């Protein structure tokens, strides 16, 4: 019986889709590689050639021979996967009986570490396993072909009969990322980390009008063309996977809920004296504690937790929750990246006072940098939230009006004062332009359950520009800066400034800090 001849089929590997940036610059490119395999049965008839073959494969001669001897019953084994076709011709030129070639693909990432987290990485079988390569793996993968052959009883192909199914190439994908901005962000976030002795950071830039992520960088990063180091922490796309309490950066949302309530206008006053406010066993405290009456703008400039808490008590937590929820804090982004973290927005039927206050000033909720950026985008886009995209958006979908345009425009103006006013976040200023935003500084949560860390902080800045017709929103998060100056306004705001200055000019956005006509 057995099988004198035997009809078998083999997979024809499909070319993986090119990934570009939004201008067509290549970011992931399928590279023809040569994979060498062998038929041990056929090898058994040319043992005299093995030691030269082992040498060519950088293998110990005995270990190589042991490997073939032990796999002698098999008909297929890899010798080496993915060599350059030039390396592959070297071994093919030995002309060893039983040694054969297949054309595979392997990705090359021309921008390397600069866009590694966003673009991602493929596994040994050319499948996506992080970032866009994973999120769009079915678009990018195409469909393998099917080639029909005849094989003898000891595994040797006797002829190519025909292609029963043609391989179908995967399709091109243009990201929303602009590599010019991505490089600028990458460089300035790296510099800031190093300058501050920080442990990690993220920086997201978004188009407020289109929902597009124009830049997304994290430190530490890695070189996805280096398939050896296997360093899982440097591979974390922190902007999408590492949640944090946003702190004072959510106060503009609390204020939006205050203005929409009917009960508050920007010139109304809150008494924040003496810088603390006792709520049962918890004490709300401000960092700076030499104020009494502050107007709502001043509450933001001084970043008074006490002031925002008194407003929260007056309007109720439900209104604040609703704004936060509607702008996307702790909510699914829709981006469909496996392993993206949603974080958490807490909810109550009856909010207690402490939960009410801490929510209003940014504790007891966990967000991602992408969420935070999208929320600022909505605010900047006169209160309209356009769906987030990591792919280039040619036709913009309808956004959802999540904050009224009048309230969002009032809040814009207040954030411009936060940047421009005396005692504000002057380091976030963008020469030539009107910029707007909000600093934060949060103690990190302690890892052994419990409470909060004494000496360890996260520094934040979130903002947009130009104030008079916003185009770009940005979030800068730096984890555990190490110098005496650790506040968001010191550490993160100058990154915002430098990156907004370049980004606006790369986008040919006209300077708006002009005379009055
Ligand atoms: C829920 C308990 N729990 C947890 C942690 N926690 C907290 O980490 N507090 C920080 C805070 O108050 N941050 C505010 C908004 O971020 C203000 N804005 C900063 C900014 O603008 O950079 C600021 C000007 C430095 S103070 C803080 C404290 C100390 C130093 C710096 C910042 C609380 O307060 C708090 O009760």
């Amino acid at each position: 019986q057995d099988p004198a001849r035997s009809v078998r089929h083999i997979a024809i590997p499909a070319h993986r889709g090119l990934i570009t940036d939004r201008n067509g610059e290549p970011l992931a490119v399928s590279t023809p590689v040569t994979t060498l395999w062998a038929n041990p049965k056929e090898l058994m008839t040319a043992k005299e050639r093995w030691p030269q073959l082992a040498a060519a494969l950088g293998q110990d001669t005995k270990l190589f021979a042991d490997r073939i001897e032990q796999n002698a019953e098999r008909e297929f084994i890899y010798l080496v996967r993915g060599l350059t076709p030039e390396q592959g011709e070297g071994v093919i030129a030995l002309k060893v009986p039983g040694v054969y070639s297949i054309e595979e693909f392997r990705r090359f990432y021309p921008a390397g570490e600069v866009v590694a987290h966003a673009v991602g990485f493929t596994d040994v079988d050319d499948r996506g396993r992080e970032g866009i390569e994973l999120a769009f793996d079915e678009w990018l993968a195409g469909v393998p072909g099917k080639r029909q052959v005849l094989k003898d009883r000891r595994g040797r192909v006797i002829k190519d009969v025909q292609v029963t199914k043609n391989a179908k190439p995967g399709k091109t994908l243009a990201l929303s990322i602009d590599l010019r901005l991505q490089y600028l962000a990458h460089r300035e976030l790296r510099n800031a980390l190093l300058e501050n002795g920080a442990k990690a950071g993220s920086l997201v830039i978004m188009d407020v009008k289109t929902g597009e992520i124009l830049a997304m960088t994290n430190q530490p990063t890695y070189n996805p063309n280096n398939r050896r180091n296997l360093q899982p922490a440097a591979m974390r796309n922190r902007a999408m996977i590492d949640v944090f309490e946003p702190g004072s950066t959510v106060k503009p949302f609390s204020m939006s809920a205050a203005l929409a309530s009917g009960r508050w206008k920007p010139s109304d006053i809150v008494d924040v004296y003496p810088g603390t406010l006792q709520i049962g066993r918890y004490t709300i405290r401000d960092v700076s504690r030499n104020s009494r009456q502050l107007d709502l703008t001043g509450i933001l400039i001084k970043s008074s937790n006490v002031g925002i808490s008194k407003i929260a008590f007056d309007i109720g937590a439900e209104s604040i929750y609703s704004v936060m929820q509607q702008v996307g804090l702790g909510q699914d982004t829709g981006l469909g990246f496996p392993g993206e973290r949603v974080g958490n927005l807490p909810n109550h039927r009856k909010w207690p006072k402490a939960e009410t206050a801490t929510l209003a000033y940014g504790y007891g909720l966990s967000v991602t940098a992408i969420q935070l950026a999208h929320a600022y985008a909505a605010l900047a886009n006169d209160g309209k939230s356009v769906p987030l995209s990591m792919t280039r958006v040619d036709r913009v979908p309808d956004g959802v009006q999540v904050i009224s345009p009048e309230v969002a425009s009032t809040v814009q103006g207040m954030l411009q004062q936060v940047v421009e006013a005396q005692g504000g976040v002057f380091r976030a200023q963008v020469p030539g332009y009107h910029a707007a935003g909000k600093s934060g500084t949060a103690r990190k949560v302690s890892v052994g359950t419990k409470g909060y860390r004494e000496n360890a902080y996260r520094s934040l800045f979130a903002g947009f520009a130009p104030a008079t017709d916003p185009r770009i929103a940005m979030v800068v998060v730096i984890d555990e800066p190490s110098k005496a100056g650790y506040f968001g306004g010191l550490v993160s705001a100058p990154v915002f400034s430098k990156v907004m200055a370049g980004a606006l000019r790369l986008m040919n956005v006209p300077p708006d800090n002009l005379p009055t006509a």
